[PDB]
């Protein structure tokens, strides 16, 4: 028997429930994981008050890290005893125990700690699809990324110093600017004291950047495509302030002939060979100190007190990744 | 003293007026073309009935073919006597004489007559943007176009031939079918009979395209999103089954991570290097016979006969491009 994390019906903070569970032995396909680090991510927000629906009563959290205790069937790249971390599992990686699929589990290497993985594999993995894949960041690139105090934004901000290129990232203070800076960010705005787009011309001269990746979403839409030059990417992954709805191509238009994506980790990461080298990427530039990855204390919250995590999450007012503690 | 079609107010084919006025002599940019022969474009039957807002009363067409008449003041690389093609001139090329920049007018090889150059091309230059700028068609590649039969459809084909590539075309009848098959289509499909994305599916064994080309825009927005592959990008360049409103971005996600842009050709020939270069392709087909560029007997109408030219292009029994004969 082991602790989990569910729900049993969709709502706030407080329908989080902390109950014990038998975790059954893996599949032919799967490894079982002693989640030692559990990372947090927006999407736990989102399928815990049902913007996505899920059967109930439901896990939550796909990203954790730990220690292979049990391996199925048909296993031989992953054995027992192994360090591992893993960003897609079945929901569930709220828990103490959470069995994985060996094709979406990644060895660690003995540099990264439990708990960096946790706070950097999800959000690493959408810095390498976003900046690699989804538009591949040259060096020398001006562009525009929202939300750069936040986990994903400070191994962005870190991931374009290591290419060379100058991430302009908004952010909700003088703090948080500062720390974004510090992280490898060329330029930086205010979104509650300046207007974005406004601000990315000034920067530029004029000449305004050919992508911008926008995970506030509603808010923040107007502003991406203001911000873009003619010909330019708009890369929506995430819907802090809301969904984007209600759109009219014609605007794609108007703006200037611009492509827009709503791209996801699921999207771009569907085999092994591609968490794999995806994976080498993240763990290589952690290696190497080029993207270091802390978690305040303050945002390392234990298991039982995952209602209290999820609180300070909405609220805004971390900086980086959050973590819970099996 | 002059002819020129000009509509006073917008509605039906029946408002077309065919009336004298002074050609006035070309400003400091411009050259006043003698219009030989005129284009006929799907966007003059919009603008005509109001769906786009213009000026009344206004001309109508920015395409035609003919001879330079006379210069405007700052103008070196066209003379007098040249044999010129535009494509995006003030809304007016339904006339004996139109002033055009110069920056937006090519010169025509020997080998093209007015009649070949006016039917091929704006929608000539709109297949290059979308073939070569918006998204490099590579040799190999299969993608789906709609509207395969029309005047931008069979040059499509054509030029997809030329690169070896294979189009995928949607098709309103037996007859269009066969004939987008001549103009070097891969394969076709009966937007009438069949389902576009499950045909899409079967000619692909599963694997989809990478992209698609839709001048259709609302009744195939779904199917044109089912017809892409992870990744894959959705060109709309045409409403003309009515616009794409209401938009939710999390679409783009469902369906594979998929990009979608809503081009125009002022979007992609702002200089006159531009249009050179695009031009330069563009007649190279032509020249070469890649391209064929036909126009059949019926659908060339004399000026004067403007209403009677645009109650056939909307009836939909035309196929390829059309003219006007001033």
């Amino acid at each position: 028997m082991a602790k989990r994390i569910q729900f049993s019906a969709t709502g706030g903070p407080e329908v989080l429930e902390y109950v014990d569970f038998e975790p059954k032995d893996p599949a032919a396909g799967e490894v079982q994981v002693e989640n030692k680090a559990i990372g947090i991510n927006y999407i736990d927000t989102y399928v815990r008050s049902g913007l996505y629906p899920a059967p109930l009563p439901s896990g939550l959290g796909s990203e954790a890290a730990g220690v292979v205790t049990k391996v199925g069937t048909g296993v031989s790249h992953i054995k027992v005893g192994d360090r591992v971390v893993y960003a897609q599992s079945s929901l569930g990686a709220y828990s103490e125990y959470h069995n994985v699929p060996a094709q979406k589990v990644a060895v660690l290497p003995e540099g990264i700690s439990f708990e960096q993985a946790a706070a950097s594999f999800l959000k690493g993995l959408t810095v390498q699809y976003l900046f690699r894949q989804t538009h591949k960041i040259k060096a020398g690139d001006i562009f525009l990324f929202h939300a750069a105090a936040g986990g994903v934004g400070l191994i962005a901000s870190q991931w374009a110093k290591a290419l060379g290129a100058k991430l302009i990232g908004t952010v909700g203070s003088d703090e948080k600017a500062a720390l974004a800076k510090e992280a490898g960010a060329w330029a930086t705005i205010n979104y509650q004291t300046e207007d974005i787009a406004a601000r990315v011309a000034e920067l530029t001269q004029g000449e305004k950047v050919s992508v911008v990746y926008d995970s506030v979403g509603k808010s923040t839409w107007l502003a991406s495509l203001d911000s873009l030059k003619r010909h330019g990417l708009l890369v929506s992954f995430g819907n802090a302030s809301g969904p984007v709805k209600d759109v009219d191509l014609g605007i794609l238009n108007q703006k200037g002939s611009l492509f827009v994506t709503r791209p996801s980790l699921n999207g771009y990461i569907t085999t092994q060979e591609e968490l794999a080298a995806a994976s080498e990427e993240l763990f290589s530039l952690i290696a190497s100190d080029a993207i270091k990855v802390d978690v305040k204390d303050a945002q390392k919250f234990p298991l039982s007190q995952a209602r209290r995590a999820h609180e300070t999450l909405e609220s805004r007012a971390t900086t980086g990744s959050s973590l819970l503690i099996p």
